[PDB]
């Protein structure tokens, strides 16, 4: 707080001098990475006759009476070395450089492309492009601290600077894959007079130009589907959804991909999604099999197990359990494994999730599930009391879901009347089954959490993936 | 009302018989547009053999004895006749169509392609692909009906087709602009602790995981400036921001470029803003000569003028108008004029638009703004009391804004410390300015709303140009 001072001083002074420590602009004729592509084997102790204009900021400085060296750092983690010698900048200059710049500052330098006894820029003429009133830190960065000033991680931790690039390639890989086959960008309503499409409590905030609650969206999955009855063929929005959450670890805020695809179902979208996987690890990471941070590797190439719900449950607990096995029967089954209140499918998806789920390593689709826990997927073509969903599961994570869509309006309805009956302390969406019954051709959604593909790719955390998570 | 029950009764008939009038596939093997593509001149009333699958929402019927003629429309508005003649399906498949099948309609029809006495398929199979529970309206949609159901004004109006359709290609032409230029897409935080980088009142929301109060964002800006302190040279963040407004016909909720740049002033803005315009009409439009609505045609072509608000505002006023004119001589001007008070940077810009801005027509920058009404913008480099701000005004509508961007910690605090001031009855962002001090390169912003781009290249209304507007 006292080198704040001094660089608040320095600041002050230059002002004072006519010399300006925020110019508009410096004439930067080159990025560092530029300069280093067009010198890569120059013989050491060699001059060139490339002047240049580079910028940077100053992270490593080593003074003498006639010479001073300085790593200038580029955005990107590019490195080049300048030299301010007595002999090619003035006297004054050398003696401004040793009185004027510290470690964290932005400096302009022209001059030479060089090698020393290292790739520099021998100068003719240096000026401050922006003064740092704050010391950078050093191994002197707490994982909440890195959180809390991200600017200070992406300057200092070459890994912040990678991270932030590969969610970046990732969400650019996404949108070319899907372009790729046609699918059209949509942008639906975030504030909505009722958020539907998921299970999550919303956020609620006042207009005043309407006096009422609005609600931050949970899902655009019913602005979706009102794309399809109107005659998209295929759409998907990749953006922020809002949960309101209380004990959690779940980010209330988070990047969510929904895509939406007609004339195909749940078989077509599960092949789609792995293939989209397997597009980004390509793009975005450079393989497929991923380098995890205990060492390990995990191959994602190929295809992956499909498995039912219902029948590997059954395998897993050495008996029958069907659509039709009684809430009784699953509520003692799960309290002989030691585990608003008792329903089927809430019992066959918590007892699938301890029993099968936690075994999962290779990639697995789960499909075919309980009626009673996907209000918006279609009732399976052949297999009585169960829906046309699957979910998928890479490196153990619940990473992505598919379904057959449900555009049967009446049926839609009543499911919709059976939620809103359970939860009664009771008005339905009813816009959106408007919409279904002016005839919603067949077709397959999915969605995928950005944070939760990265993780899974990875192995970092919401903490790592999101550039400014709340604190 | 009656049709509604009609339609009802259809469905439970036809689930009650075994048929499925939500069938989760049917093998459709082509869209009607590449089936156009396919036969773009087939000698009239001559018979092909390529079978086809296709559906499509039965948009006209004309019924006989023995031979039924339908218009199916895809999504995408291509239409193919499909014709149900008894010689070709059962006496029972014609006698099902003519009592099942209604207008609006989704129908599956497997047959070969034939040219009429117009482009058919003669019927072996078809079914539906999902029944219509109500009627589509016909020259019987008000604006506010198409408004509160953009599905069904999908369906009937290709107009509304169209802009949907040009409002996803405007937004992929400026990803492609940006991107084909180095700019990488971020992801900044929509609720924030406190929403800054705009002038408008937020919306608040109850945080139940933090029990406070979260901000949806005005702006982007404060974040993505701390991506340029992290070192992103070139950025942009393409998505939603919301203002609280009250008498406005603004909406709540608008999506938004900003883009920064390092090393470069608003005089750069300015031309990549020129060219970014420019690609996108070339791109989605397909003319920079741009027709409007009332007939004329509005170039967007060559070099764009610039002018100065102080002096452009002097030559429409008659006299010399400068930074140091007293606020009480303004005050007498606006009176003359017949015109949270009284500021010097708020009476020149309403001077300015009233009498120059009014006059714009060709695209314009104007540009040097007052100090007072632009808190984040660097002080004029020669010009003492104006900023480096330009506005863009395209066809009268003031488009877009680029700044050479204050990075000076001590002035920025001192701006904001006036604004706190101003409507103090006071914290500043802290986090903020502490990016700042760790210096931040010389930069230009932009902000332009993609609503404002599209009515300035279309004349449509932002009633028409977003997909699913509030009601
Ligand atoms: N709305 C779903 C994603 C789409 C699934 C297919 N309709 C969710 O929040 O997970
Ligand atoms: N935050 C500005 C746009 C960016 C201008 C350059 N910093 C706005 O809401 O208009």
């Amino acid at each position: 707080p006292e080198q704040f001072r001094i660089r608040r001083d320095k600041r002050a002074r230059l002002l004072a001098q006519g010399r300006d420590p925020y110019p508009v602009a410096v004439p930067r004729t080159h990025t560092l990475a530029e300069v280093r592509a067009a010198h890569p084997d120059l013989p050491i102790d060699t001059a060139t006759e490339d002047i240049v204009g580079v910028a940077g900021r100053v992270i490593f400085a080593r003074n003498s009476g006639k010479l001073c060296f300085a790593t200038l750092q580029d955005g990107d983690g590019t490195q080049l070395q300048v030299m301010i010698s007595l002999d090619k900048v003035g006297q004054a200059a050398l003696d401004a450089w040793k009185a004027d710049v510290d470690l964290g500052d932005i400096v302009y330098v022209h001059g030479a492309v060089i090698s020393s006894r290292e790739l520099s820029v021998l100068a003719d003429c240096w000026r401050i492009a922006a003064k740092s009133l704050r010391p950078l830190p050093v191994k002197e960065m707490s994982e909440e601290s890195r959180v809390r000033q991200r600017y200070v991680d992406l300057i200092v931790r070459p890994e912040a600077r990678a991270v932030a690039r590969l969610r970046i390639a990732v969400v650019r890989a996404i949108r070319t894959a899907l372009q790729r086959r046609g699918f059209l960008e949509v942008e639906t309503p975030v504030l909505q007079t009722l958020a539907g499409g998921a299970a999550a409590r919303p956020f609620a905030t006042h207009s005043n130009a309407l006096d009422i609650d609005l609600y931050l969206r949970i899902a655009p999955e019913l602005f979706l589907k009102r794309c399809i009855v109107g005659g998209f063929d295929k759409v998907f929005e990749l953006n922020r959804v809002f949960r309101n959450e209380g004990d959690s670890t779940h980010s209330p805020e988070f990047s969510m991909l929904e895509t939406y695809q007609t004339y195909g179902t749940y078989d077509d979208s599960a092949v789609v999604t792995r293939e989209l996987i397997q597009e980004v690890a390509d793009e975005a990471i450079g393989t497929r099999q991923l380098p995890l941070p205990d060492g390990s590797v995990y191959d994602i190439d190929g295809e992956w197990a499909t498995i039912q719900m219902y029948p590997s449950l059954s395998v897993a607990l050495g008996e029958e359990i069907t659509p039709q096995t009684t809430v009784d029967r699953l509520r003692g089954i799960a309290d002989s494994l030691g585990l608003r209140g008792f329903g089927h499918g809430k019992l066959i998806e918590e007892l699938w999730e301890r029993t099968v789920g936690k075994s999962l390593s290779a990639p697995t689709f789960v499909k075919d599930f309980p009626v009673q826990t996907t209000p918006l997927t279609r009732q399976h073509r052949s297999i009585p009391g169960v829906t046309e969903k699957w979910d998928l599961y890479l490196r153990g994570i619940e990473l992505a879901t598919g379904y057959s869509e449900l555009s049967d309006p009446v049926v839609q309805r009543e499911r919709f009347a059976d939620q809103a009956r359970a939860a009664a302390a009771m008005v339905l969406d009813e816009d959106f089954l408007a919409a279904l019954e002016y005839g919603m051709p067949p077709c397959t959604g999915t969605g995928m959490g950005i944070d939760r593909l990265l993780m899974s790719l990875t192995g970092l955390s919401i903490r790592e993936t999101v550039l400014f998570p709340i604190v």
